[PDB]
C-alpha cells in the first residue's frame, strides 16, 4: 500500500489493510507496534483475519502480529482461548498463566462434542433427544468449574446446566442439538473466584430459574446454543462478520435498515457452536402451523391493518427484508429458502445457513438456482408492487447500497484477507474478490443505482 500513509486517518480497517497489503520492508512491524493503541474491543473484532494472516503469511507479518497477541493472551484468558481454536481451525494445508488454564474448558468443549458425536447411531431425533439428556445430564456433577461460553458478551461462570430443556433440532448424523446453560455474571473473569454448587415465548428463562438452585442469584442469567459436531462454521463465521459489519456502517450512515448478525464460534473444521436467535421461528412452520398467508398470519398475531402493532411490525419486516435482500445480493448468498429464513415475535426476517455464499454454489440444482427471491406472499405483506412502503423498501435498499460503496473497502477487507490459504468453496481465484468488487458499482451514479435495485426488484420476483 505505497507506503505514504502518512496522510493521516487513522484506522484500524486501515491499520489492518497496511499489514496484510503492504511490501514496504519497515511498515508491518510498524502496524504491528501500532496494534497497541487500539480499543481492544475494536482489535479482537478482525482476530481471525489475524491468525489467518499470522499463520499463511510471511514472517514478517507473523513477527509483527506475534508480539500483540501475547499481550493480550497474558491479558485475557477468554482471548486465549480464541486464538487457539483459530489456530487449529485455520490451518490445514498450511491459577491462570498455568499450563492447566484452559483444561477444563477445553474437557468441557470436548465433552459437548463428544456427545454430539455420539448420537450418529439413532436414526430419529426423538431418541437422539433422550439419549442426549440422558448424556447431558452428567456435567452438572462437574460443575461449577472454570468454564464459560464465549458466545456471551459478558465474562462468567458455567454453574448449571438444564439438561431436561435440551433439545434436538434434526434427524440426521451430524444433526445438531440446541442446549439452555445457566451462568453467573463476573466483573473479571480472571480476577473473580469459582463459586460453589448448590445440589438440591422465552419464559424458559423464568421456568427454568424457578427451577434451579442457582436461580435466586441476581447474577443469574440463562444462554443458549447451538452445538453442530460435524459442521464447518468458518464460512458462516465469515458471513458473521460481512453482516455485522454492514450493521456498522448502516447504523453509521443512519440507514433503519435491520438485520440481525448472529454469533458463530469456531471450535474446529468440522465442529462449532452457534448462539441462537429467540423467540423467531422458522417461516415454512409458519405456513405449516397457522396454515395461513403470511400476511394473514401478521393479521392474526399482531393486530389488523391500521393497528400500530401491524404498522410496526411489517415497517420491521420490511426494513429487515430489504437489509437482507443487499445482504444476500453483495455477498452473493445462495441456498435461500424457507428453513433458511426465520421470522421474530417483532416481524422482522432473520436469514440463516450461509454455508453457500459467494463463490460457493449448491450441488444437484439443475437449472434451478436456489437465491432470494421476493414472493408474491411477501408483497402482499408488504403493499402490493404499488404500495406505500414497497418504494420505501427499493428506497432503502438504494440508500444502503450507497453507503455500502462509500465504506467498500471495510467490507472487502474482511474477505480478501480470509482467502488466504482457504480449502473452502466460497472461494474461487481471484475471481471472488473480482466480481464481489464489481457487485459494489463504485461507476454508478445514484440514478443509475435506482435503476439497477429495480432491476433487482424485478429480478427478484418471476
Ligand atoms: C443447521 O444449523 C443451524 C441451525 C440453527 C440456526 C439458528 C440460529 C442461529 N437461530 C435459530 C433460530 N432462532 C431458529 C432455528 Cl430453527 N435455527 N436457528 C443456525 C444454523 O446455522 C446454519
Amino acid at each position: 500500500l505505497l507506503r505514504l500513509f502518512e496522510s493521516k486517518l487513522f484506522d484500524i480497517s486501515m491499520a489492518i489493510s497496511y499489514l496484510y497489503n503492504s511490501k514496504e520492508p519497515g511498515v508491518q512491524a510498524y502496524i504491528g507496534n501500532r496494534l497497541f493503541c487500539f480499543r481492544n474491543e475494536d482489535v479482537d473484532f478482525y482476530l481471525p483475519q489475524l491468525l489467518n494472516m499470522y499463520i499463511h503469511m510471511d514472517e514478517d507479518v507473523g513477527d509483527a502480529i506475534k508480539p500483540y497477541i501475547v499481550h493480550r493472551c497474558r491479558q485475557s484468558i477468554n482471548f486465549s482461548l480464541q486464538c487457539a481454536l483459530l489456530l487449529g481451525a485455520y490451518s490445514s494445508d498450511m491459577s491462570f498463566s498455568s499450563p492447566v488454564r484452559l483444561a477444563p474448558e477445553r474437557e468441557f468443549i470436548k465433552s459437548l462434542m463428544a456427545i454430539g458425536k455420539r448420537l450418529a447411531t439413532l436414526p430419529t431425533k426423538e431418541q437422539k433427544t433422550q439419549r442426549l439428556i440422558s448424556e447431558l445430564s452428567l456435567l452438572n456433577h462437574k460443575l461449577p468449574a472454570r468454564v464459560w461460553l464465549p458466545t456471551a458478551g459478558f465474562d462468567h461462570h458455567v454453574v448449571r446446566v438444564p439438561h431436561t430443556q435440551a433439545v434436538v433440532l434434526n434427524s440426521k448424523d451430524k444433526a445438531p442439538y440446541l442446549i439452555y446453560v445457566e451462568v453467573l455474571e463476573c466483573e473479571n473473569f480472571d480476577t473473580t473466584s469459582v463459586p460453589a454448587r448448590i445440589p438440591e415465548w422465552q419464559e424458559k428463562v423464568r421456568r427454568i430459574r424457578e427451577g434451579s438452585p442457582y436461580g435466586h442469584l441476581p447474577n443469574w442469567r440463562l444462554l443458549s446454543v447451538i452445538v453442530k459436531c460435524g459442521d464447518d462454521l468458518r464460512q458462516e463465521l465469515l458471513a458473521f462478520q460481512v453482516l455485522k459489519q454492514l450493521q456498522s456502517i448502516w447504523e453509521q450512515e443512519r440507514v433503519p435498515l435491520w438485520i440481525k448478525p448472529y454469533k458463530i464460534l469456531v471450535i474446529s473444521a468440522d465442529s462449532g457452536m452457534i448462539e441462537p436467535v429467540v423467540n423467531a421461528v422458522s417461516i415454512h412452520q409458519v405456513k405449516k402451523q397457522s396454515q395461513l398467508s403470511l400476511l394473514d398470519y401478521f393479521l392474526q398475531e399482531h393486530g389488523s391493518y391500521t393497528t400500530e402493532a401491524f404498522l410496526s411490525a411489517q415497517r420491521n419486516f420490511v426494513q429487515s427484508c430489504a437489509g437482507y435482500c443487499l445482504v444476500c445480493y453483495l455477498l452473493q448468498v445462495k441456498d435461500r429458502h424457507n428453513g433458511n429464513i426465520l421470522l421474530d415475535a417483532e416481524g422482522h426476517i432473520i436469514h440463516i445457513d450461509f454455508g453457500f455464499i459467494l463463490s460457493s454454489s449448491p450441488r444437484n440444482l439443475g437449472f434451478e438456482t436456489s437465491a432470494f427471491k421476493l414472493t408474491t406472499e411477501f408483497v402482499d405483506v408488504m403493499g402490493g408492487l404499488d404500495g406505500d412502503m414497497f418504494n420505501y423498501y427499493k428506497m432503502l435498499m438504494l440508500q444502503g447500497l450507497i453507503a455500502a460503496r462509500k465504506h467498500m473497502d471495510k467490507v472487502v477487507q474482511i474477505v480478501e484477507i480470509m482467502q488466504q490459504g482457504s480449502q473452502l468453496p466460497c472461494f474461487h481465484g481471484s475471481s471472488t474478490i473480482r466480481n464481489l468488487k464489481e457487485r459494489f458499482h463504485m461507476s454508478m451514479t445514484e440514478e443509475q443505482l435506482q435503476l439497477l435495485v429495480e432491476q433487482m426488484v424485478d429480478g427478484s420476483m418471476r
